[PDB]
C-alpha cells in the first residue's frame, strides 16, 4: 500500500515580476508575470505515500527538515491529499542544485518538482496546464517552472484560470544567457511570501507597481516578436527596479539589496557604457542576474571578474520544462 | 561705486524631505519640509557689486569657477539685481566648510550665505522671513538655513507664502546629535535639482510620496512637543526611505545610494538591535546621517568604527541661523 513518484524541475527567473497575491489561500496573483526557465539550477524530488508512515517527513539535501522548515511542504501535501482523497502520510526527499531561500528561486524548482512527483505518485494524470495550477498552490513562481524557456503566468481570476504557459519566441531564448552574480548564497532575512504580503498591505508604492506591470508585459511581448534585445533589457531592468522600490514604501520599509547588490548593478551599467549590452534584474534577494546575449557572456564574466571571484559568476542558459518519472 | 557684504550660513539636513518643485521658476515645493541646522558644516561668502567689474566672477575654495559651474550663481545674482534694479556685475568669493555637491547640503549653506551677503551689500534690510524667501530662489533647502535648530519650510502657494521659520522645541534640539558617515565626499552623479525633476515628471511612486508627507510632518510635530525620540526617529527614517524609493520608479530609474550607503544603513539597524537608539536619513547622495541623542553619540561612533575610519565619522550638533556682516 505505497504510491511513489519522482520529478525534476528547473528554476526560473522572473523578467516581469510576480509581486503580491490577490488571494493568499489559492495563490492568485495581483498581476501576470513572465520568466525564463534556466538550465543551471534545478531540483530533484521523490515522494512516497505509504499507509505505514506515521508522519509526514521532509528531507532536503540529505538533511531532515524540522517542523518549522516542513510546515509549507505539509500544506502542499494536505492540498494534494484532499485533491485525491488520500489519507496517507508521505515522505519527501529532495535535492536542491541551487542555494535555498537566497533569492535564486529554489521555491520555484522545489515546489514544481514536488507537484510533479505527487501527480505521478497519486496517478492524477494532469495536463501541463493543470500541473501548473497545482504547483501554483505551493509557490507562485513554481507554476512557471512547469514550462521551459519563456513562460507567462496569466493571473486569471480564479483557481481554474490562473496558470502558466510557454511563450513561443522563434528560438530567441536559445540565443540568450543569464549570468548570476552570487553576492550571498545564505538564507535571506525576509521571505518572498512575507515580503510581498507586507508590500501589498502597507506600501504606498504598490499602486504604482500595479499601474505599470501590464504595459511592461506588453512590451516584453513586442520585443520577443522582434527579437529586440535592447528593448527587452530596458523593460525588465526597470520592472525589477520598480518591484524593489515598492519595499521602501512598506510600513516598516525594508530592502532585499545588500552592498554587493548595488556594486553589481552599477557594474552592469559600466558594462553597458563600455559596449557590452546587458541588463540586470533581481528576484527577492541580494543576488544579481544579468541578461546578456550568449555571444557576450564571456566578455561580461571577464569584465565582472575584476570585482567578483570565479565562484561568484555562474552562467546559465534556457532550460527545459518539468520532467516526470514513474518509479 | 562699490557695494559689499558678507554672511555665514550653516548647512541643514532634512528630517522631512523636500523633493520636487511645484514651480521650477520660483522654487515653490510640492510639499512642506523640516530640517535641523547643524554646527559642523557651514559656508562663508562675501559679495562685491562694482561698476568697474566686467563680468560676474565666482571663486569657490580659492578656485575660480568655470562658466558651467557659475551658471546658477549668475541666476541668483540676476534675480537679486532685478530686486534692486542694480546693473553692476559682481564678484562672489565663498569657502565651503563642507564637501561640495555630495549630498551634504552645500547648496543650502552656500545659497543662504550668498542671499545674506547680497541682502547686506544692496541694503535690502530683509526680515528673516523675506531673507528666507530670497534664499529659496537660489536653492530650496537654503531657505531653511536662514534659521537655526529645527526649521520648517511651509510650501505655501506663491512666492510670498513659501518660506521657512524656526520650530520651537523647548531646547530639544540641543539634546540631539547627527553623526555623518562619509561614504563618498566626491561630487555626485545626479544633482538634487535634476533628480527631483525627473522624479516629479516620471516616477510612478511620486503620488505615494505626496500622499504621506503631511502625515509625517504632523507626527514629527507631535514628537517634538513630547520630546519622543523613538517616534521622531521612526518617522524620519521611513520618510527618507520613501523619498529614495521614488527614484526607483522614475523613467529611467536611478538611485543615490552606493554600496557603503547600504552597509551603513544596515549597521544603524544593528546598533538599534544592540541597544543604541538611533535612526538614519539620507539627503540626495550616498552619505548617511544618523540621528542620535547626544548621550549615545560616543557609543555609536565606536560601534561604527568597526567598519569605518575616523575620517568617515563626523559628529554634529544643532547650529545657528544666518549671521550677517556689514563690511
Ligand atoms: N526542494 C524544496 N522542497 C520544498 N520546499 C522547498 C524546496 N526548496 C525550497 N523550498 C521552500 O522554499 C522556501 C524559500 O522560498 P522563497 O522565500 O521564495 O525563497 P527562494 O529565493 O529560494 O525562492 C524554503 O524556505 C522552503 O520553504
Ligand atoms: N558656496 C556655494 N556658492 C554657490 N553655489 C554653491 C556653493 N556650494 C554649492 N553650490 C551649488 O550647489 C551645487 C550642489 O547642489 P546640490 O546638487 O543640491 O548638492 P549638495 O548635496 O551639495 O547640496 C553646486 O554644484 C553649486 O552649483
Ligand atoms: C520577486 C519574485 O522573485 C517573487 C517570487 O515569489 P515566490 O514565487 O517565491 O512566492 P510565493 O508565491 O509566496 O511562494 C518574482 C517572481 O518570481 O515572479
Ligand atoms: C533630498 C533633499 O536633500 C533635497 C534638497 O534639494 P536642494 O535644496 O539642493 O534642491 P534645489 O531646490 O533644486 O536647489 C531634501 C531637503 O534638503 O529638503
Ligand atoms: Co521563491
Ligand atoms: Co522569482
Ligand atoms: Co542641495
Ligand atoms: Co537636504
Amino acid at each position: 500500500a505505497m504510491l511513489s513518484g519522482k520529478a525534476r524541475a528547473h528554476t526560473n527567473i522572473a523578467l516581469i515580476k510576480y509581486w503580491g497575491k490577490a488571494n493568499e489561500e489559492y495563490i492568485l496573483p495581483m498581476n501576470s508575470s513572465l520568466s525564463l526557465t534556466l538550465d543551471a539550477f534545478y531540483t530533484e524530488t521523490t515522494v512516497t505515500f505509504d499507509a505505514h508512515y506515521s508522519e509526514d517527513v521532509f528531507i532536503l539535501n540529505g538533511i531532515l527538515q524540522n517542523e518549522k522548515q516542513t510546515k509549507k511542504v505539509k500544506e502542499f501535501l494536505n492540498l494534494v491529499r484532499q485533491q485525491a482523497d488520500c489519507t496517507w502520510f508521505a515522505k519527501v526527499e529532495s535535492q536542491n542544485f541551487v542555494p535555498t531561500a537566497a533569492g535564486l528561486a529554489s521555491s520555484a524548482s522545489g515546489l514544481a518538482a514536488l507537484a510533479g512527483a505527487c501527480n505521478v505518485a497519486l496517478g492524477l494524470n494532469l495536463s501541463a496546464k493543470d500541473l501548473s495550477r497545482l504547483a501554483r498552490r505551493g509557490s507562485g513562481s513554481a507554476c512557471r517552472s512547469i514550462f521551459g524557456g519563456f513562460a507567462q503566468w496569466n493571473k486569471g481570476h480564479s483557481d481554474e484560470t490562473s496558470f502558466a504557459e510557454n511563450i513561443p519566441a522563434n528560438n530567441w531564448e536559445n540565443e540568450l544567457a543569464m549570468l548570476f552574480i552570487l553576492i550571498n548564497d545564505g538564507e535571506k532575512d525576509v521571505s518572498s511570501r512575507d515580503g510581498m504580503k507586507r508590500t501589498v498591505e502597507t506600501s504606498s508604492f504598490y499602486q504604482g507597481w500595479l499601474d505599470n506591470v501590464e504595459k511592461d508585459l506588453s512590451q516584453v511581448h513586442e520585443a520577443i516578436k522582434t527579437k529586440d534585445f535592447p528593448r527587452l533589457g530596458e523593460i525588465i531592468e526597470a520592472n525589477g527596479l520598480r518591484m524593489h522600490g515598492t519595499t521602501l514604501g512598506a510600513v516598516p520599509p525594508f530592502t532585499y539589496w545588500s552592498p554587493g547588490s548595488l556594486q553589481a548593478m552599477a557594474l552592469v551599467r559600466q558594462a553597458r557604457a563600455k559596449g557590452i549590452p546587458c541588463y540586470f534584474t533581481m528576484d527577492a534577494g541580494p543576488n544579481v542576474k544579468v541578461l546578456v546575449e550568449k555571444k557576450n557572456l564571456e566578455a561580461l564574466k571577464t569584465f565582472l571578474s575584476e570585482h567578483f571571484s570565479k565562484e561568484q559568476l555562474v552562467p546559465a542558459f534556457a532550460g527545459p520544462g518539468i520532467e516526470l518519472f514513474e518509479t
